[PDB]
């Protein structure tokens, strides 16, 4: 029960394997990592960016940036395989004119969560925002518009597309504690992938 968001359970099933490859070729380049909040605090989930643009933290807050600050290079051009897998789940689930210019990549370990936040770096918050679960299972939550407002829960699974438009784009979210096991792609891990419209273009 969420205004404007799109479930497409097992949509990039048969995907999964040529974008886990593309993401050991992105992490490759630019290397997962553990951001610092500008709290101070360490993320348990590890992160990295592939696109003309890569969410980061820095300098004590949140923005997009086009270089990488732990390679000072640019971040990894984004994958044609990850390029076609967003346009198809936005064309189905009604965002035809949606162009991604970045895709920021979680890495999510036994333990690892995120606390709940909004999205709201973009310049554009009428675009929506497409993701991508890979690996383990996760307990998504999503709250409302307001920090207070009362929490619902969603078991994400492999292969499953989430776009969020309308009014769920701009709901408090997070993950829950991941539950250790085993999958047969990742191993001992789940990834995410988050398109996103973040160039004021
Ligand atoms: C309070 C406490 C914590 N910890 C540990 C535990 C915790 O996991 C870790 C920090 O990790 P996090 O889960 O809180 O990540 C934060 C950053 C993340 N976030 C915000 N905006 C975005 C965004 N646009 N995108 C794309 C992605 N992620 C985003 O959401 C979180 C809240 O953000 P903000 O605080 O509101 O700035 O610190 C302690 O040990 N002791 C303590 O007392
Ligand atoms: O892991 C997820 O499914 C959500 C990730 C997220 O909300 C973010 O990185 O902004
Ligand atoms: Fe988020």
């Amino acid at each position: 029960l969420a205004a404007g968001a799109v479930i497409l359970r097992r949509f990039a099933f048969n995907a999964a394997e040529q974008l886990i490859r593309d993401i050991n070729d992105v992490a490759s380049q630019s290397p997962f990592r553990q951001m610092v909040t500008p709290g101070g605090y360490t993320m348990s989930v590890a992160m990295t960016n592939c696109g003309h643009l890569g969410w980061t933290t820095h300098r004590q807050g949140y923005l997009y940036s086009p270089i990488d600050p732990q390679t000072n290079k640019p971040w990894p051009a984004m994958p044609q395989s990850f390029h076609n897998l967003c346009q198809r789940a936005a064309t189905a689930a009604g965002y035809p004119d949606f162009q991604p210019d970045a895709c920021l990549i979680n890495r999510y370990a036994p333990g690892a969560k995120l606390s709940l936040h909004q999205d709201k770096d973009e310049p554009d918050l009428r675009a929506p925002i497409v993701s991508v679960s890979l690996g383990l299972p996760a307990i998504f939550q999503f709250g409302g518009l307001k920090r207070n407002d009362p929490l619902k829960r969603l078991l994400l699974e492999h292969g499953d597309v989430v776009v969020w438009g309308g009014e769920s784009r701009l709901f408090y979210h997070g993950i829950q504690p991941l539950k250790a096991g085993f999958h047969p792609l990742t191993i001992d891990c789940r990834y995410n992938l988050t398109f996103r419209q973040a160039g004021k273009k």
